[PDB]
């Protein structure tokens, strides 16, 4: 049957993106390409004709978009403002079908973090705090130690969405260097490189 995929699914600012239709069925009289769900030509981008080949557009934007003959939207320069699910809709008279229902979503590139702990120098069996300081919302944070996946455990604690990371009771294992890591969807940005070195306290 009818499958739209988006290529790429999950698109990134100022970039590009394609509304896939596979196997459109049988030449119909044409087809149209809908934002948002609304059957509505209140939201008419582009309507293509088989039978008579011709381009005609609708009440909408054509700043960057694009409709094929295997019936298909291409979308430049797409931004947070296009995000969210599209509708395209095609007829014959005989039937006129919908399902059209494709979402795909937007990315902000990515900045770099930048860890802050206080006091590399600690205690076996006292704290450390290592914080990832970022500014970007709709964040996926990743904790790195000694350039691999911080196993994460029972005496560690982190929050303000893994933001903050803190380790008690610490423990010569810890003996190395701690790396925040920033995540869109793969467009990421690791941060600085705080190593910390522990001393303990009895002997
Ligand atoms: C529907 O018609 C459009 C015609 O453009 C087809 O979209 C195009 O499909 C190809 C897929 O490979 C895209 O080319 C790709 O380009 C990248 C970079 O050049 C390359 O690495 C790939 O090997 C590939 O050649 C092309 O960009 C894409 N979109 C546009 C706007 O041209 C689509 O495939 C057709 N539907 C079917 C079922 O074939
Ligand atoms: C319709 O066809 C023209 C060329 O005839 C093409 O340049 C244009 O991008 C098409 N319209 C849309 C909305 O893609
Ligand atoms: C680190 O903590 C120890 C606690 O024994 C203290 O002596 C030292 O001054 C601290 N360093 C800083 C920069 O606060
Ligand atoms: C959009 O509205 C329709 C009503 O026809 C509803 O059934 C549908 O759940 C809504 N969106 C999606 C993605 O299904």
């Amino acid at each position: 049957e009818v499958t739209i995929e988006a290529v790429p699914p999950q698109v990134a600012e100022d970039n590009n993106v394609l509304l896939l239709v596979h196997n459109l069925p049988l030449a119909l009289g044409a087809f149209a390409w809908y934002k948002g769900n609304t059957t509505a030509i209140d939201k008419e981008i582009a309507r293509f004709v088989p039978n008579s080949n011709m381009n005609f557009t609708g009440q909408a934007y054509s700043g960057r978009e694009i409709i094929y003959s295997n019936g298909s939207l291409l979308f430049q320069m797409i931004t947070m403002k296009d995000m969210g699910v599209y509708t395209l809709d095609m007829t014959d008279e005989n039937y006129r079908r919908t399902q059209a229902t494709v979402r795909f979503h937007v990315h902000q590139p990515v900045t770099q973090p930048f860890l802050q702990v206080t006091n590399t120098t600690v205690k076996e069996l006292d704290s450390v705090t290592l914080t990832c300081l970022s500014n970007d919302i709709g964040a996926n944070i990743q904790w790195l130690f000694n350039s691999q996946s911080l196993q994460l455990t029972e005496r560690m604690t982190l929050s303000q969405n893994n933001s903050i990371l803190r380790i008690d009771p610490i423990k010569r294992e810890d003996a190395g260097e701690y790396q925040c890591e920033i995540s869109n969807p793969v467009s990421v940005r690791r941060s600085n490189s705080i190593k910390l070195d522990i001393i303990f306290d009895p002997s």
